[PDB]
């Protein structure tokens, strides 16, 4: 029931800066928080946000994960003049304090802790506060890399000890490693900690031995921990698409988090002058994006860096964007990560794979502008059988018009001579929903429930193609054969079959065992196969197919493969299912998905998809989690 995206922002956290010389730390500036929120502002995405008032956070807070004797510490700095401040500043490694930044930092803290309880008493379903002084670097006893208290470490823990969480997921996509976190959790099961950062084989600030892939935590906690490390610069979105696909995302939909947590910094985007990576700002669409049907939505995003202002703003806008639902920007050009960040996956994986099922079966600058995003008018159009309403969301809605009936003349009259069910009732809704999905801008997606599969998949499909549709990805839920042509390169089919049997690289045929493992191997091949390909084929429409003849995953996929083709999918469903209807639609239409919770794939699934990626990567690349075998 929980709608809405918190915005949590104040004036104030621009309030304190750096009073004297240091190459460090200049570059973290107040301007940072002011050109992201004014970004949002001009794009319209604030005044879209509930803007949820910031709080300080209190000592007993703040004692969750600071220690009495920094508290005291960092609490007399407010009383110091700026010989005092410098003095007091050198104690600790790249950070600054001035008379204002306690006040800030209990502010950033309690901001956070605004959007946990906002997001838990679903009150929003996510949202994202803009704060300084970031938090990710500060640890129990030391401010460290302008870090003063650990926001986001705040965070987990206040959810953990007010709401009872078993498991958090936090996410540092920032281009540094947040080693306060990793300490902070380093021994607990609890908050899984993932985090990719420039390294450089350790030559990188922080310069740490821990920030290595090796890390995988301690204890109780062996496993909860896991570093990405890059160990060259310019990382490009295959390399952060390769990283979400086949590190990130298997083990997150196998932790099944209860909160999602984000230390969301944008110094990882192009033209940081600090990352020195080559990511687009629309990346963070897709980062966001591809989390959102963990924990049931619940999302809070936190600003860690960034220091490109324009850089900035704009990845901000892509992240808020993807939080209220927005259609995702297209991301062209995909194709295999680079040989460093192949190595460094596959080397996480490898240290990983006694921890994790998805990978324990080999235990044996300048930028052009982004798109403008705006939400379809009504998001998602529903045409169940004749005389059949049903309870719609708000952004939803029914279906004829008379050019678009002379038009299924023609295609009768030259395709299906003889035909005469009701037959041509769906062949002009498909036609009139692809026309207001794909040239009016006027609706987003949408499901139509047909009786005869081959006509309708035949002229979907068709006419899909002269929209125009340069691309058009095909996912089929059937053992059949369907009329798909995927010889010229404008079709990609995915099949999910019973049937046992492909021979050639536009086809990705899925035969998973039938029994209690079938969700958990379709999830794997969700992640680690049909994403990575529908990624880098990049269509222009997706063609959904069920036909009537053990789908509690099918609005994990409907939610996901929203990330291609601007969310713009049609979904044939053969035959009447109330249940599987309206799922379809709420995935649609972009309502939260319920988690998938709790049982280990068959290594005959295993060993199938495994097949499946040795056959199709040489062709798409960003299947690969293996550097490539040179000959
Ligand atoms: C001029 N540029 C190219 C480098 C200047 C420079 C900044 N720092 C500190 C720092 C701390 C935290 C973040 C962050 O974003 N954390 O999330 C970013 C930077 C250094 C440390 C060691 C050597 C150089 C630097
Ligand atoms: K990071
Ligand atoms: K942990
Ligand atoms: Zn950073």
């Amino acid at each position: 029931a929980a709608s809405g995206s918190a915005l949590i922002f104040d004036e104030e956290m621009s309030r304190y800066k750096l009073l004297w010389t240091d190459p460090e730390c200049e570059i973290e500036v107040p301007e940072r928080l002011t050109v992201s929120y004014e970004a949002l502002r001009t794009h319209g995405l604030a005044q879209r946000c509930k803007a949820v008032p910031v709080r300080q956070a209190t000592e007993q807070e703040i004692l969750l994960a600071h220690s009495e004797e920094y508290l005291e510490a960092v609490k007399q700095t407010p009383g110091m003049n700026v010989e005092e401040l410098m003095a007091f500043s050198k104690k600790y490694n790249a950070v600054y304090f001035h008379q204002n930044i306690y006040h800030c930092a209990k502010l950033a803290a309690g901001a956070t802790l605004q959007l946990v309880d906002s997001v838990m008493k679903r009150e929003v379903r996510n949202g994202m506060a803009l704060v300084r002084p970031p938090g990710h670097h500060s640890q129990r006893s030391a401010a460290n890399g302008f870090c003063v208290f650990n926001n986001v470490a705040f965070a987990a823990l206040y959810a953990k000890k007010n709401y009872n969480l078993n498991r958090i997921l936090i996410v540092d996509w920032d281009v540094h490693h947040g080693q306060g976190i990793q300490y902070c959790f380093e021994e607990d099961p609890s908050v899984l900690y993932f985090s990719w950062h420039r390294y450089e084989h350790q030559s990188f600030w922080p310069n740490l031995p821990e920030s290595d892939y090796s890390s995988v935590g301690k204890g109780k906690g062996s496993g909860f921990n896991i570093n990405l490390p890059w160990n060259k610069v310019g990382m490009t979105n295959s390399d952060y698409l390769a990283a979400f696909f086949h590190v990130l995302l298997p083990v997150a939909y196998e932790f099944d988090p209860e909160l999602v947590i984000v230390s969301a910094g944008f110094d990882s985007a192009i033209g940081d002058p600090e990352g020195e990576m080559c990511a687009l700002p629309e990346i963070f669409a897709h980062l966001t994006h591809l989390l959102m049907p963990l924990a049931a939505g619940k999302m809070c995003v936190v600003l860690e860096g960034g220091y490109n202002l324009t850089s900035l703003g704009q990845s901000v806008c892509q992240t808020v964007h993807s939080l209220l639902g927005d259609p995702t920007p297209r991301i062209s050009g995909l194709g295999t990560a680079c040989d460093s960040a192949l190595e460094s996956i596959q080397n996480v994986r490898n240290v990983q794979s006694s921890y994790w099922s998805s990978f324990k079966h080999l235990a044996q600058i300048v930028w052009p502008e982004p798109l403008k995003r705006m939400p379809a008018s009504v998001r998602t159009v529903v045409v169940p059988p004749p005389g059949v309403e049903l309870t719609l969301p708000k952004n939803c809605q029914h279906s004829i018009s008379e050019s678009t009936a002379k038009e299924v003349q023609r295609i009768r009259d030259k395709h299906f001579h003889d035909l005469t069910q009701n037959i041509l009732r769906s062949l002009g809704n498909i036609i009139s929903v692809l026309d207001r999905m794909m040239r009016s801008d006027e609706v987003c997606n949408g499901c139509v429930v047909v009786s005869d599969l081959s006509v309708s998949v035949q002229c979907a499909l068709q006419h899909a193609l002269t929209e125009p549709a340069e691309r058009v990805l095909v996912v089929y839920v059937g053992d059949g054969e369907l009329p798909v042509k995927t010889n010229d390169g404008k079709v990609f089919l995915v099949q999910i079959c019973t049937k046992e049997t492909d021979k050639c690289v536009n086809r990705l045929t899925l035969c998973l065992r039938e029994g209690e493992s079938l969700t958990a191997g379709f999830m794997q091949a969700l992640l680690g196969l049909i994403l990575p390909v529908a990624y880098e084929f990049n269509p222009a429409l997706v063609l959904g197919i069920v036909e009537e003849t053990l789908m509690r995953v099918w609005g994990h996929m409907t939610c996901l493969i929203q990330g291609l083709a601007r969310g713009r999918m049609l979904t044939l469903l053969q035959g009447y299912d109330k249940d599987l209807l309206e799922l379809t639609v709420s995935a649609l239409s972009g309502a939260s998905i319920s988690p998938l919770g709790p049982r280990a794939p068959k290594p005959e699934d295993v060993e199938m998809m495994e097949k499946q990626r040795q056959r199709l990567q040489e062709r798409w690349g960003l299947l690969r989690c293996t550097v490539s075998e040179s000959w």
